[PDB]
């Protein structure tokens, strides 16, 4: 009877209707650092006021010091190498860069750029493996031609941006290692709620770390998906801590609040509203994945529980 | 010892340089007719202040009646129909379609669009045959494909624009025939004085019309190629015409000035100023191929008379 269950919306969405279009310049190099970037071991500061939360409630830190977790927004190589720099100070386990886009990605000459379809959905409904050979099908084939590379503006469109003709390519893999970073990669799809294969791609991986490893989780805007797996790694780590105090100390270190709040769109941007919604709910229902899975070591991962478990919108 | 006659100094320029990389808007379809549309019945206008030309100069209209040719821009199919009811209205010889771009170009979904690559050079240095192969071949790869196509903006660089699964292609050829034009093609390029292939060509086309014939010529604007071929087409026909009542009408009627005038270019626009002074000087070098060999019967071609008349820089 149900066509598609709750955290699993985004498959109702036809991948035709998002094919890419540009090379879209992911970061333009200017600053030191990556854009968001923060770390777990970072100072609370005031919510955002657009969540409406209480300005005054002082989230548990249990576990915190300990978490070892950092997350930013795309960054050029320079901006990996700073990163990597600065994460080494207060680690001498190894440092992942945890790559959470699904969207092809990489680096023409050192430029970091993404293959963009509307809403940045030009890899929707493929698997890991399709993603990512498109990925490195279309940045071999950008060596030595022609492109043009452009930030988005006015309504997501291209606007100015540079031509030229590519005299090298790389992976985010071959910039990780060369930075020193471990690389891990999870596709998961700009602005929704990421997949049962993506979280359980992602529970096997946390099940393999050594405990001094060091997690920098980024995406696009280092908002979404970035702080999605912040998230889920806190509950998995510190499993005592409250659903509340876990929402409200990741989103004061600088990341999106995931708890209910008032949401209220721009008419353009209403097709975001109903997958905030679904984050939520799916939030609350990992939450209660680990309660429930954690005691006997998870032997049935996230993928099989939520189909006899499932959220609710 | 000379690399490069006046009248090929763009032979100079390195193709690699200018490939494509976006389809251009060729015209937004607002207007009912294409822009700077003009034909040879039109009544003389003032002459525009940037060139510097006496405005009380009243020049001859000896033979304007029975020169049958107009200029426009480029234009969607609507008003290329529009500009075929206007034309039929002065003949009823046929009237023809003289596209004079080299640039590969077409119709996605009825949209008129372009292969730019920067100094709209994309197709530089290429044989018409080889161009008109790199058109149908990218025209057809777009079928059923994601596209962008943009207007120009800031800097020659893409602005705004749109992103659509393009249902239908057509070449231009397609798009006159559809609107009772006979269609020729003189793939010109753009910014620069036309090929003695070119001129060749457009010559032995001439030689074949009949008498009644009507030429529509049209580029990208409608200012720097259909200008020319305009005003060579009126020495051809007029050749007992001054060059300066030419040039002075040609103007007048809403076209370039192709006489000598005080350039004056912007900084990112010096590399056009010696393009304009080669014009200058390869408009009076046909005046003068037309002058010596309107007796013949223009026995000799074009390209072949230049090379033992060189003109001089
Ligand atoms: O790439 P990430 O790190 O997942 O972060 C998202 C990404 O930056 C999207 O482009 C952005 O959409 P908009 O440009 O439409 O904001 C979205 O914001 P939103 O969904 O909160 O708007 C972010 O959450
Ligand atoms: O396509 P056509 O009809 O040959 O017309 C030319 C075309 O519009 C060029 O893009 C334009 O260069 P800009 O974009 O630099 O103006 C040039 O003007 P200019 O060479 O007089 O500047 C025009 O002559
Ligand atoms: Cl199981």
């Amino acid at each position: 009877t149900v066509t598609e269950p709750v955290g699993s919306y985004a498959r109702a969405e036809r991948p035709q209707d998002f094919e890419g279009f540009v090379w879209r310049l992911d970061n333009d190099g200017k600053e030191a650092l990556p854009r968001n970037f923060r770390t777990s071991a970072d100072a609370l500061r005031a919510p955002e006021k657009k969540f409406h939360l209480d300005a005054a409630y002082v989230p548990s830190r249990e576990g915190m010091d300990a978490l070892h977790i950092s997350g930013s927004s795309a960054f050029t190589p320079a901006q990996l190498k700073n990163v990597a720099a600065k994460l080494r100070e207060k680690t001498a386990g190894p440092i992942y860069d945890v790559d959470l886009r699904q969207e092809s990605h990489g680096y023409l000459d050192g430029i970091p750029v993404s293959w963009y379809g509307e809403r940045d959905w030009a890899n929707l409904g493929k698997s890991q493996h399709e993603a990512l050979a498109d990925e490195r099908h279309r940045l071999h084939a950008a060596l030595h031609k022609t492109v043009y590379i452009a930030p988005l503006g006015k309504h997501k469109l291209p606007e100015g941006g540079e031509v030229r003709r590519v005299q090298k390519v790389q992976t985010e893999q071959e910039v990780a290692e060369a930075a020193g970073m471990r690389y891990f990669r999870i596709a998961a799809t700009d602005h929704v709620w990421p997949t049962p294969e993506n979280i359980d791609r992602f529970l096997a991986f946390y099940r393999t770390l050594p405990q001094d490893a060091w997690l920098h989780f980024h995406s696009e805007a280092g908002v979404g998906r970035t702080t999605a797996f912040m998230v889920m790694t806190d509950m998995l780590k510190n499993p005592s801590v409250s659903l509340k105090d876990i929402l409200y100390r990741q989103h004061e270190i600088g990341g999106f609040y995931y708890g209910e709040f008032p949401i209220k769109t721009k008419d353009k941007d209403s097709w975001k509203t109903k997958y905030y919604r679904e984050k939520i709910v799916m939030i609350e229902q990992f939450y209660r994945y680990v309660q429930e899975n954690r005691a006997d070591g998870y032997q049935t991962p996230w993928s099989v529980w939520l189909k006899s478990h499932p959220a609710k919108a």
